[PDB]
């Protein structure tokens, strides 16, 4: 058993080596090149392992079952079952054999062409063809497009065919004229290192009309991914890229030569749109004729996905936002429907699967702005929106009575002259405030009373009834909520912070628009839904069902009210119970956010939660909203 156990550890490493891709380590175990021990040398050893498995893309080599025994006085015998992952799925159930030597006092192995797959043979060789599977498409609620692979014009120029001294010149700046382009930067492409005299270099994607082709000028149609709304859905929707050998390591069932998704839901729902591999794995003869096939199967396309997202309410959600910093969610609260997750500013993702340069990908990453975060799943502190969510607090401990009326003098306000300098601030200088004055004027002072009055301890209660640390079942990068850092606030001041919805507390607007569904639902809360075909999760009693009824008509005058923080919303003439809200948040000045919820109280069609992160002056979400809240009032009742 003392040679034995080292023969199992010759094996082993000797596995290992291969699994780990270190073809010389695993060939320098192997015994002289002869008839009864290894049939190749080392250099060639290496070269085998390194061009089959370099070409079926073999990784994750691992063995099983593996028994050594005794043959002869320097022979030993091995077997084992094996595993390995190659480009068309898993090579299961390998069984492979073969002899070991134990001359001078080393174990060795006689290395056989049967060792890299189990029945090859001398100057066998290994084939592999492939067919590259068709990347499933995204749509909307009602089918519309959002991610498709179709038809592209491709515009680019013939060096050769554009001129020589002058006129050469003149085409290159009658292109740039004709399809907005930089006239340095057609010079720049077709001087490039890889460009030909006769060689297509291209030059953009034209996504309408073909203008006039000038002198050089042509339009090839080539396939790839396209995405109707643009920016309108760059956030959510995401972008694909080349795969690189490097992905490839990582995992070898993807396509060497297709699209890979770099981010939203194209990265997170990858495997389900880019299919399977098909083709086959076979060993051929020493000519080319086919001894035993290994892997082969029938391509299968990436199947479709189906969001909850309606096509028209994404479009007008983000152009409604102008550009600036913000983000709008739009929900059916009774279902969780997520008709639309804007986000802005944005990037163009055609043209950034559609090649993009080092410059325009600059632009994208220090825009001070940064126009690649999703900031329907960055977590914010709600603003003075969070009013609702406290006051429904206050209504089911019996800590706030509607009808009772404080008297706030001034603008500012402290509990003690413990708090130092701070001061709880408000707009509105109201001397008789209750719950429906300071909804409608959006009273912090009020709120901030309330809040101390209740008590940390009530607080908590009635916010812990919420979605404070859940994971949320979406397929988008989402860190849950959180009520502040610790589990305590150990600061009367955090405490009325987080009364009107600004202390430590991180919300993002999808997990606002879950917590304020309560009002649409007699407070039960809908969790939010994304695909189109999944069921309905809620939690019920999340606030008492009085609270509902008595803030919801507060919240109609927050509209109606001629004093009211939303009252530019009454133009619309629609059903509308709103809440607007303010946050002031490395230097700078008043980085403020402006809030608005708004959903429709007669039948909870729609629910809408928009932010504008580091306003403008005279700028605000509910300024906006005018737009959406028609399509959503129109088209979900």
């Amino acid at each position: 058993t003392q040679a034995v156990e080292a023969g199992e550890k010759t094996v082993e490493q000797f596995v290992q080596a291969l699994n780990k891709g270190d073809y010389n380590k695993a060939a320098e175990m192997t015994s002289k090149k002869a008839a009864n021990k290894s049939a190749l040398s080392e250099k060639e050893i290496l070269d085998k392992y390194q061009n089959i498995y370099g070409a079926a893309d073999v990784k994750g080599l691992q063995i099983s079952n593996l028994k050594v025994d005794k043959k002869d006085d320097s022979t030993y015998s091995f077997s084992y079952k094996a595993k390995m992952n190659t480009s068309l799925g898993e090579l299961k159930d390998l069984s492979y054999k073969g002899t070991l030597d134990r001359n001078d006092g080393q174990t060795t192995i006689n290395w056989q062409p049967n060792l890299v797959f189990p029945e090859m043979e001398g100057n066998d060789k290994v084939s592999l063809t492939t067919q590259e599977a068709a990347r499933g498409n995204i749509i909307d609620r009602n089918g519309e497009p959002l991610a498709t692979t179709g038809k592209l014009k491709q515009l680019g120029v013939v060096p050769s065919k554009l001129g020589d001294g002058g006129e050469k010149t003149a085409n290159i700046k009658a292109i740039a004229s004709s399809f907005d382009l930089t006239e340095d930067a057609i010079n720049q492409a077709i001087s490039q290192s890889w460009v030909q005299p006769d060689y297509f270099v291209p030059l953009k994607i034209i996504d309408g009309a073909t203008p006039e082709l000038p002198a050089g000028a042509t339009i090839q149609e080539v396939d790839g991914r396209y995405y109707p709304l643009g920016e309108a859905a760059a956030q959510l929707i995401g972008y694909v890229g080349d795969i690189t050998a490097e992905d490839i390591d990582k995992n070898p069932e993807l396509s060497s030569n297709g699209k890979i998704g770099r981010s939203g839901l194209e990265m997170a729902f990858d495997k389900d749109l880019r299919g399977t591999t098909g083709g086959k794995l076979s060993i051929t003869d020493a000519d080319g004729v086919e001894k035993k096939v290994l892997i082969e199967h029938e391509v299968q396309n990436g199947k479709d996905i189906k969001l909850t997202i309606d096509a028209k309410a994404q479009k007008t959600a983000f152009d409604s936002l102008g550009g600036k910093a913000g983000s709008t969610v739009a929900t059916t609260p009774k279902t969780g429907d997520l008709l639309a997750l804007a986000s802005s500013p944005s990037y163009d993702p055609n043209k950034m699967t559609n090649g993009i340069s080092q410059e325009d990908y600059k632009a994208y990453e220090e825009n001070p702005e940064q126009p690649f975060i999703s900031r329907f799943a960055t977590g914010y502190a709600p603003g003075s929106t969070f009013k609702m969510i406290t006051a429904a607090i206050g209504l089911d401990n019996g800590t706030i009575d509607p009808n009772e009326v404080l008297t706030i003098n001034g603008l500012k306000w402290q509990k003690d002259s413990s708090w130092g300098s701070y001061q709880v601030t408000r707009v509105s200088d109201v001397s008789q405030v209750d719950l429906k004055t300071a909804l409608i004027y959006s009273d912090n002072i009020y709120t901030a009373q309330e809040t101390l009055k209740m008590g940390e301890k009530k607080f908590r209660t009635g916010l812990d009834k919420f979605i404070f640390g859940e994971d949320l079942d979406l397929p988008i990068s989402m860190n849950p909520a959180q009520i502040s850092n610790e589990d305590s606030f150990n600061s009367d001041i955090l405490l009325a912070d987080t009364g009107y919805g600004q202390g430590e507390l991180l919300i993002n607007p999808i997990q606002q628009a879950a917590m304020y569904s309560v009002f649409a639902n007699n407070g039960t809360l809908v969790y939010p839904k994304l695909i189109a075909d999944k069921e309905t999760k809620d939690k019920k009693n999340v606030i008492g069902e009085t609270a509902v009824q008595t803030i919801v008509p507060d919240l109609r005058e927050v509209v109606q009210d001629v004093n009211g923080t939303a009252h530019s919303l009454s133009a619309l003439g629609i059903p509308l119970a709103a809440k607007t809200g303010t946050a002031e948040i490395g230097g700078g000045g008043g980085k403020e956010n402006s809030f608005l919820f708004a959903f429709n109280p007669d039948n909870q069609g729609y629910m809408m939660v928009s932010m504008l992160e580091n306003k403008e002056d005279d700028d605000s979400a509910t300024k906006r909203a005018s737009e959406l809240l028609q399509y959503l009032n129109q088209n979900y009742q």
